[PDB]
């Protein structure tokens, strides 16, 4: 093939790479392709999944040859606009694979979040071309696991760490603006492009246009019957981390046009009696589609996702400004409006949940979080207690990237859907 | 009068007695019958003989006299300011497993045993040192305690200080302003406003205490060892519950006895037993399992790089002329702690190596609690850098369960069997 020599040049272990890529087509066929009632604008995304380690890696390399850089992030708090204002890429390989768990566990204790260990293994075994072509990695201080794993990752690839505060009063708002300014200076130093009003406003328009299409897609999901299955929207939000901000937004808008066509005639992918489910908790990387597949494989339909591969990524858009200082202020202020479970207290995400259930008309919420995720694990008590106080059905789930939790999670989901008919 | 106090403070006396039932035998086996113990140790034993009594009487008397009792869970708390504003300050980290399942009703099972034990002790209402507390001072360190303060607020009230994540200039100013906020807090809640001459009094008292503990810790650099490590662990544990003045005096008299023990050349064990440095997470009372397993097999522990240890008495406040300068100095002193919640943290590695050099240690053990992420992940870099310097290393980790020693003993002996 052609990607063969690109992987070889990028220093990719080809034996492990093939052993990892082996079972993906059958899973993607059973979970995605074989399902009927599918929209027509999704084939594009299928093609992307059919070559996720191919075309986009070529694009990243060929644009790296132009004098640009490739920045890799793990947190949506990192300003995508500031990076894309210099003509450089901003990708986010949050890996959700078990194949790379025993690898990343060689340096991390086994009682850690599966995402961190999966990404660490992806890097240690040289098996992810996105991780190879990436020049830098931008970390932050959200959980103890990632904050400490940066100290190990920096020996493998350079790591720049932003410091995010833990509360959101006046001084915290101020401190984050200074942090964004330091990151912008670092970006100017590393890319060699001075930030003007032209390029910065251009990048802000670019990222806001990317987020607007996803928020339109999310707003289209609150109709009855459901015009699209939740697994497809999940895959869309998942692909939103490696794709070009223009073509992705265009295809998302075309899919939204098709879904509006469906809504105009009352077409739906599920029977109208089916339960509608809302998901809240930790983001689900790719390919970690287990929960959506199990929920929609018993008759239910997911209408919303309150994760950072859900609505928390595209909910807030940047406000315009005049000079560069105002643009940086607005970027930092947009970033700090994310009601992540690392702040204390975090009473805004609860308002988010209670408003999303009324918007999407949800019959029951499910609080799925990863195993050994303490920030989202502890807050679940308060979230569920408050939701039960207000007479809302609630289910707490927890699993890892293992593939064969079918029986237990299946019984849980089926009992829930039987109860909240 | 003890049961009178426990009735005043709402104690489910049944669970209280069932918790205190199998404790005197443990303390007799681990301490009382162990030979060659010094004489000045007697006082400390008396404290454990009345662990829920006379000190609770003193705290409740201070309460009835119109003054507060501040409960803490960290080292960064400016206890100097609390001592300045008259009120008392006590630390009470989680200790036993009896309260773990109860605490597991509001917290996940995959959390640290310390937070679970603390939450259980609070909910079960069987701790006089907790049932007498007026406030709690939490911090923003780990994920567990940060997200558990919210659930704790529904019970006894909680004030939270925000600790930064690095030690640069912005973090220094941030911590300075947070110390100012906590000073305003104690000014308002204790009624007393602080001036220079009264703030320096608490500064000097807490200094005296820390430097007395520092003298005792330095005294352990003699071969053969003058004192066993379990007694020093008990001293550092009781340093959070006792009264500072008399405790400093008692530790000074113990140091006076150890001076003669060093001059005569008498040791608690032979000059062949291995010297072990413990480093990692703190060991609250009664978590004497690790030291007991290390020494009972035939070793000695001459150093504890924990916060119930070297990191509670290494740094002391610098002097200043005015109140603002004294507050800035208290903040700068508290920020000198090299915990595993900042990034990077090479200072702790420098401390470990310097203690290995000074204390003549021939065996290093890194012990952290179960489900502890900060130290549990930093252990990799710590061991990797220590292995280069050709230092024997051993990673250990467990919870508050009793009969897990079967896996620990086999892990301990072998270590001591090869570092001869």
């Amino acid at each position: 093939m052609d990607n063969r020599e690109l992987w070889k040049v990028l220093n990719v272990d080809l034996e492990k790479h093939d052993e990892f890529l082996a079972p993906v087509p059958a899973v993607y066929r059973e979970l995605f392709l074989n399902r009927p009632n599918r929209p027509r604008a999704m084939a594009y995304f299928d093609a992307v999944v059919g070559d996720i380690h191919g075309i986009r890696v070529h694009e990243l390399y060929n644009l790296k040859q132009e004098g640009k850089k490739v920045f890799a992030t793990f947190c949506v708090y990192v300003p995508e606009e500031i990076i894309n204002a210099t003509g450089s890429a901003c990708i986010g390989l949050c890996g959700g694979a078990q194949y790379t768990v025993p690898a990343g566990e060689t340096v991390l204790p086994r009682n850690l979040c599966p995402l961190i260990k999966s990404a660490m293994g992806f890097k240690i075994e040289r098996i992810c071309p996105y991780f190879q072509v990436a020049d830098y990695v931008v970390g932050e201080t959200t959980c103890d696991g990632k904050k400490k794993a940066w100290e190990i990752l920096n020996e493998y690839i350079p790591v720049y760490v932003m410091e995010l505060p833990q509360k959101k009063e006046e001084r915290d708002r101020k401190f984050w603006e200074e942090e964004i300014k330091d990151f912008a200076q670092f970006v100017e130093e590393k890319t060699g492009v001075k930030l003007n009003a032209e390029n910065l406003r251009a990048g802000i328009e670019k990222i806001n246009k990317k987020r607007k299409a996803l928020k339109r897609l999310s707003d289209l999901r609150k109709h009855n019957p459901a015009p699209i299955h939740g697994l497809d929207v999940l895959l869309i939000n998942q692909l939103a981390f490696f794709d070009d901000p223009e073509r992705f937004a265009t295809k998302v808008n075309e899919l939204c046009d098709e879904l509006e066509e469906r809504v105009a005639k009352g077409e739906g992918v599920v029977s109208k009696d089916a339960p509608r489910i809302l998901i809240t908790g930790t983001p689900q990387p790719i390919p970690h589609w287990k929960i959506h597949a199990l929920i929609e494989g018993a008759g239910g339909v997911v209408v919303g996702e309150e994760t950072c591969i859900g609505e928390r990524y595209f909910k807030d858009l940047v406000e315009p400004a005049a000079d560069v200082e105002g643009m940086l202020k607005n970027i930092a202020a947009r970033s700090l409006k994310v009601n992540c479970a690392c702040f204390t207290p975090n009473t805004g995400r609860l308002e988010d949940i209670l408003s999303m259930v009324q918007k999407l008309q949800v019959d029951g919420v499910i609080h799925y979080s990863l195993q050994f995720c303490q920030p989202y694990g502890v807050e679940s008590y308060l979230v569920g207690r408050e939701l039960e106080r207000r007479n809302i059905p609630f289910l707490k789930l927890e699993s890892d990237f293992s593939e064969e939790d079918q029986g237990q999670l299946k019984t849980r989901i089926e009992a829930f859907l039987e109860m909240i008919k």
